[PDB]
């Protein structure tokens, strides 16, 4: 928590009376940044997080036929991901006999678990949960890094709230009505701090128990839980889709100034 003084740097004076985006949304009304291009000057926001030695885990779970997207999620993530950071990545993994053998930067490491415990308290300050069938094709660094974030939904970013597809069942620990809720965001990419993670993901495990002692599944499921956690425990960031993003399915439109991690075709 002591943070030294940052050197001095010379950037562009922000301007008061320009809006950072007219076309976006860039704060939520928790007084949360929403993550787009245009928003951040990654250079002091690198020098802040350099200053504290952040460590990033990112964790990826790749099961049976999943292993196959690996090496390209690994090499695009060595070209994108958190570069000039301390990289901790998790592969948890039924085959990790077939885990590649991918070239790490330096400060980089991986670890595989064949399949939160404290480990990872101990061993980075962030934690950074995402699908493995992705692929970076842009910078994502330090901009996202925060106690709590989700990501915005790419499929329902401009979607009024009853078009959201929340859990709707009130029978459901998942359910949010028709006149709640925020945003919609995908549980393919999420993150904050480890202690923050792994209050989601207990608070996530414990309702998913519930409902099916219940008797009932929700619609979406991880991600109509995902959904029910940052509805009543708001995110400190949210990531615009930029983050997550499906270029065969919803093109590039011009909100995107970036398209910075995408499904694999
Ligand atoms: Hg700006
Ligand atoms: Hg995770
Ligand atoms: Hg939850
Ligand atoms: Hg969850």
């Amino acid at each position: 928590e002591f943070m030294v003084s940052l050197p001095r740097m010379v950037y562009p004076q922000p301007k008061v009376l320009t809006p950072c985006r007219k076309d976006v949304l860039v704060v939520t009304p928790w007084l949360a940044p929403i993550v787009w291009e245009g928003t951040f000057n990654i250079d002091i926001l690198n020098e802040q997080f350099r200053l504290q030695n952040t460590t990033i885990g990112l964790t990826v779970f790749a099961i049976k036929k999943y292993v196959a997207f690996l090496k390209l999620f690994l090499e695009t993530a060595e070209k994108h991901f958190m570069v000039g950071h301390r990289v901790h990545y998790y592969v948890f993994t039924d085959q990790p006999a077939a885990v590649p053998r991918v070239t790490l930067g330096t400060g980089r490491q991986l670890s595989v678990l064949e399949v939160c415990e404290r480990r990872f308290l101990s061993e980075v300050d962030y934690l950074v949960c995402v699908d493995v069938d992705m692929e970076f094709r842009d910078h994502v660094g330090v901009e996202i890094l925060t106690p709590l974030f989700g990501t915005l939904h790419p499929s329902f970013y401009g979607s009024s709230r009853e078009a959201f597809t929340y859990e709707r069942r009130p029978q459901s620990q998942a359910y949010i009505p028709k006149d709640e809720g925020d945003f919609y965001y995908m549980g393919a990419f999420f993150g904050g701090s480890v202690q923050e993670v792994q209050r989601l993901t207990r608070a996530c495990h414990q309702a998913m128990m519930v409902d099916q002692a219940n008797g009932i599944e929700a619609v979406w499921h991880d991600q109509s839980h995902l959904n029910k956690y940052l509805l009543r425990h708001k995110p400190t960031k949210v990531l615009s889709p930029e983050y997550l993003w499906d270029q065969q399915l919803l093109g590039w439109p011009a909100v995107l100034r970036k398209l910075r991690f995408t499904a694999v075709p």
